[PDB]
């Protein structure tokens, strides 16, 4: 439970993820987390950028410093890089956002980890066709059929959950249409009483343009505008398609095994907006990228429920997560007379197979000191091996093949007192460890040929103090956290949607999360959450100047949330959300910022049921007040093209019809 959990943890319902939502963006309906800052670039090639506390902020594209879980499947990869792109947002059952390494049960991440879990088949059988339609010519459709063949509790009894979705959208800028074909099955079947097999399915095609940044002036004058988007062509496919295998078994009354494999393919292609002027430097990697990753791993896990001197639940395991990678770039221009034609696949620049794979013993412990006080003491030994192998040598661009081993043990621990039974206090302590990506590796500020890997890992030890009270049919959460990382990875410097990193020696993150969800007489909920994060340098990070003290950029000091909706099982339902955003600093020096907002949304449906059919009806305002603002930066931009705009107001309709077997 959330109340119980002695951590910084939310649990978004995915029923309350799709009320009246797009199901497109996870931003609909993880703004409510503290502590998660959801950054929709309306840009679906470089995809929303999530942060937990922070952590995060310097990915240029889709997460980092979040581990991110999708049905047990690694969104992100061993080296650290995520995608949120391959989430079913109609088929979640919920999002569980955990805030801080406070858990051996999960890899490591500097921010937090995201599992979400998709919808188990249950009875009745359902068939729901859902679309929607919004601003900027956005369509989403989707089949998603659910069932089961019994109660899940007999031998044989099967669960299942397919989804297909196809979302289609012009852009709300200039050059970022995009389309996103998402299939996503997950089947279950009791094996006997003892176990369970739960078979993972997912798959997406992605072909979305990349706007880009806009300097400010460029945003103010016309916020939809994509100039070196359209002079580059900056575009994306994606096609990721994973398979995951959980296999579930109790051994006895007090032990449970569970093993999840995993495999998956992500085939990526980005073109970007790199002049042919740097890529006439041999070491240069090129402007497009065609990346080819096969990912597999296997975390087996064993847990016991037994007593030493006190009741103790420990889950001991080994994860494996294994990714090999084909990676190749290639001019993004073919020189039709003396002029570089762009987004154009040119001379092969990169051609390399990297391999990075990480080996996890693990053991999480969850003592009852005593009745109202327990301790959770795991620690997770993360041993991750990269080996890239460069395939491409040529006079000015040597052979580049290098390795690196990180081993850290990541300790975390949580005392959590009982003040009642329905307020509970804890006090968690933990050791965050983040690898660079590998695209972090990659490129260095100096413009040599080979990779960063000068790039130290980070690490960050984060103590919080966090109190859970029920307050009704609802809960109250206040997390208090500081989080001193060293050497921090941040973005050095990016340029044409190519970004070099570095590390910040020294960063501290102070903050506080209020939650309060509660559900009031006459079906009415309320959802308010405010963040507050002073994430600054402290140490200079900055080669001009120093910004020791500086607010590190990409993050917002304040974030706000508050939504109430009437919403009764049938007939009209209605809701309004406030979204606060505080001014994001764009660069390390703190010049660039984008200014605060709020963002006023608004929806009203009708449910209607007929005996076994649903036909959920809404429509929404989003950004109801047409508020002008930025809704992700791009951190130390080179040529200040740090703003990615935010529509203004927007419209969509939705329909769901369910029809239940
Ligand atoms: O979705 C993906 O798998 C993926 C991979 C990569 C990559 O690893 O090169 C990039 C991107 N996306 C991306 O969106 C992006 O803007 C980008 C820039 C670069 C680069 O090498 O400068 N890689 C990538
Ligand atoms: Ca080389």
């Amino acid at each position: 439970s959330e109340l119980d959990t002695p951590a910084a943890v939310s649990v978004v319902d995915g029923e309350e993820m799709r009320l009246a939502t797009p199901r497109i963006n996870l931003s609909e309906s993880l703004t409510g987390v503290p502590g998660l800052q959801v950054q929709n670039r309306q840009n679906y090639a470089q995809d929303l950028q999530l942060s937990i506390r922070g952590f995060g902020s310097r990915s240029t594209y889709g997460i980092r410093g979040i581990r991110l879980y999708v049905d047990g499947i690694p969104a992100t990869m061993p080296d650290g890089q995520g995608q949120t792109s391959n989430i079913d947002l109609s088929s979640v059952q919920n999002v569980e956002v955990l805030r801080g390494p406070f858990s051996a049960l999960y890899g490591n991440a500097s921010g937090g980890v995201m599992n979400v879990t998709t919808q188990t088949g249950q009875q009745p059988p359902t068939i729901e066709a859902s679309s929607y339609y919004g601003s900027f010519g956005s369509w989403r459709y989707g089949l998603k059929a659910t069932g089961a063949t019994g109660d899940g509790t007999q031998p044989g009894d099967v669960d299942y959950t397919v989804s297909t979705t196809r979302f289609t959208t012009h852009g709300y800028r200039d050059h970022s249409g995009a389309q996103k074909n998402l299939a996503n099955a997950k089947l279950g079947v009791r094996i006997d009483e003892a176990s369970k097999l739960s078979l993972i399915f997912n798959s997406v095609d992605i072909k979305a343009d990349d706007p880009g940044g806009l300097t400010k002036a460029e945003w103010k004058a016309n916020p939809q505008q994509a100039p070196r988007a359209e002079q580059y062509d900056t575009r994306k496919t994606i096609k990721q398609t994973q398979a995951g295998l959980r296999y579930e078994r109790s051994l006895s009354s007090r032990d449970d095994m569970s093993v999840m494999m995993y495999a998956g393919e992500r085939e990526t292609t980005q073109y970007q907006s790199i002049p042919m002027a740097p890529q006439l430097n041999p070491s240069h990697a090129g402007g497009v990228i065609t990346l080819q990753r096969h990912y597999q791993g296997i975390d087996s896990r064993w847990t016991h429920r037994g007593e030493l001197g006190v009741p103790v639940t420990f889950t001991t395991g080994l994860n494996y997560e294994n990714m090999s990678e084909n990676r190749k770039g290639y001019n993004n221009f073919r020189l039709n007379s003396g002029m570089p034609e762009y987004g154009q696949k040119g001379e092969l620049r990169r051609d390399e197979r990297n391999l990075m794979w990480n080996i996890d013993p693990y053991l999480q412990t969850q003592w009852q000191l005593s009745e109202k006080l327990s301790l959770d003491a795991g620690v997770r030994y993360s041993s991750v091996w990269f080996d890239s192998n460069d395939h491409y040598v040529t006079p000015g661009n040597g052979d580049d093949s290098g390795d690196a081993s990180y081993h850290k043990w990541l300790p975390a621990g949580s005392l959590k007192y009982a003040m009642t039974d329905a307020w509970n206090i804890y006090l968690a302590a933990g050791r965050g460890f983040e690898t660079p990506t590998i695209n972090e590796l990659s490129y260095r500020a100096d413009g040599q040929s080979g990779m960063n890997l000068g790039l130290k890992p980070s690490t960050n030890d984060t103590i919080e103090i966090g109190s859970k009270t029920r307050i009704g049919d609802g809960l109250l959460s206040l997390a208090l956290f500081q989080t001193d990382t060293d050497d921090e990875i941040v973005v050095d410097s990016s340029s044409g949607g190519r970004t070099t990193y570095k590390n910040a020696g020294k960063t501290r993150r102070q903050g506080a999360e209020l939650a309060w969800d509660q559900r009031f007489a006459g079906d009415f909920r309320v959802n308010a959450s405010w963040t507050w994060l002073d994430a600054t340098y402290r140490s200079n990070v900055c080669n001009e100047q120093d910004c020791n003290g500086n607010r590190m950029p990409g993050i917002a000091r304040n974030m706000g949330f508050a939504s109430i909706g009437y919403v009764p099982e049938d007939g009209w339902y209605a809701g309004t959300e406030a979204r606060y955003m505080g001014d994001i600093m764009a660069d390390d020096e703190n010049t660039a910022k984008a200014p605060s907002y709020t963002l006023v949304g608004l929806f009203t449906g009708y449910k209607y049921n007929y005996h076994n059919l649903t036909v959920d009806l809404f429509g929404r305002v989003d950004n109801l007040f047409d508020k002008e603002y930025v809704g992700s930066v791009i951190v130390n931009e080179s040529n200040g093209r740090y703003y990615e705009p935010s529509p203004g107001r927007n419209y969509g309709v939705g329909m769901n019809i369910a029809w239940r077997f």
